[PDB]
């Protein structure tokens, strides 16, 4: 309505104000997300945190990084369950071996090397964890 | 001859004593050597099934069956403690998934699936408390 010159002045002003509006929103979003990340960590800590990830949890700079630490923990738990399987298998074999070997087996003179550890061993063996 | 035959008697008496010691010694030595063989073969038998690094690192070096037993107990210790950690980690992972699913920063929005979604399978696997 105003002028040839004033028409232009409003037209660009829409562009610059629109930019300011965009930047303002991004800024506000960053800081609330920072608050959200802070509070995410607080929530995650309500249940005891494995030392594995606790060592690094506070340092995570985003939710994505925490998810990564989660994925690490999952991998590690998978690998540990794999080793358990192997360890029980070897322990079963080792106990069998010891029980029939002249160097270890119980004799007339008392118990074998693994005797006093038998109960504990059987627990590990009995079909769980 | 007189001196000679007398001397050969002393020599024989001397040898009987030396032979007696040698006899006793040889028995001790042979027992040691056979127990050594036994320890070697014990390790060979033990290796027929894959040996955890806990025990494998030191097994060949073990000076007796007793040392191997010590290490066995360690392995048992480690396996106990590991099973304790499994319990704790599953507990936390459950809590973690529960939390991620309802949190604005991670939960699925209009723009796609949540952050942990792609881990759903593995997570559920671990959760269905096998092993």
């Amino acid at each position: 309505l105003g002028s040839a010159k004033q028409q232009r002045a409003e037209a660009t002003e829409r562009v610059t104000a629109g930019l300011r509006e965009v930047l303002a929103a991004r800024e506000r979003r960053a800081q609330l997300e920072a608050e959200g990340l802070a509070n995410l960590k607080t929530l995650l800590k309500v249940v005891a945190v494995p030392a594995t990830v606790a060592k690094t949890l506070d340092q995570a700079r985003s939710a994505e990084e925490i998810a990564d630490q989660v994925e690490i923990l999952v991998d590690q738990t998978e690998k540990a369950r794999e080793l358990d399987v192997q360890a029980v298998a070897w322990l079963e074999h080792a106990q069998r071996t010891f029980e029939t070997h002249p160097l270890s087996a119980a004799s007339g003179d008392g118990p074998g090397l693994l005797t006093r550890q038998g109960a504990r061993l059987q627990a590990l063996f009995d079909t769980r964890r």
